[PDB]
């Protein structure tokens, strides 16, 4: 429970945030729910849409928004299919999060640099040649 | 300017998130700066330090907090060995900025899960064996 779950999810949701390469008994049972997590998401190619748009996870939410969904899962009642697909679910969550908070940090900074340019350094870039000057320098190397 | 040097970022900032595995003439252009990107950033293991632990990318700053940074940068006056550093400098806060809001993001989220578990699920997950059940179940395959 304690330092057993948690031991749980952080491999899960590691293992799954490989899986679509970005960053990042007991180990018997860590793979034997991975491929739970693999047959499971396998089996439903929804591209899990309900929240590959939904929550997409709010920007700082609150688990209690968390735990009001899940919930749902687990209406019904509890058993091992409903919580592999509570970890499946997880993760996915974890993926689109990060993946779609990621690509607006860059944006945002990003942006911060071109701008930086156009304003500042587009006029020294431009009176020296410009960026056919620079290749000529520092092209090919330094040797 | 417009859409030379907005491509000219998108590009370095790219391969920058690409070295450090991690999601995501002119192009001669920017092979030629590539390098140079990697030339300046050798020269100078100081870690970066200075911003691996500064700035960080405030959760949501302000530009004219960066633009008061590299400001200092070009002071004096500018120069190309000055510009790929703007770059090179913008990168490593690309590259810390993200791989910095990653890691809490993913905890935010592992925290939510691992608590769902010790909170609602270990009670019914004990009651049934346990994880040597499921795996007892669920492990090797579903054949």
């Amino acid at each position: 429970m304690s330092q057993s779950n948690r031991e749980l999810v952080v491999d899960f949701l590691s293992y799954k945030l490989s899986q679509k390469g970005y960053s990042w008994p007991m180990a018997a049972v860590k793979q034997a729910l991975r491929e739970a997590g693999d047959e499971f998401e396998l089996r439903y190619r929804r591209a899990f849409s309900d929240l590959t748009s939904q929550l997409h996870i709010t920007p700082g939410t609150a688990y209690q928004s968390f735990e009001q969904v899940v919930n749902e899962l687990f209406r019904d009642g509890v058993n091992w299919g409903r919580i592999v697909a509570f970890f499946s679910f997880g993760g996915a969550l974890c993926v689109e999060s990060v993946d779609k908070e990621m690509q607006v940090l860059v944006s945002r900074i990003a942006a911060w640099m071109a701008t930086y340019l156009n304003d500042h350094l587009e006029p020294w870039i431009q009176e020296n040649g410009g960026w056919d000057t620079f290749v000529e320098l520092y092209g090919n190397n330094a040797a």
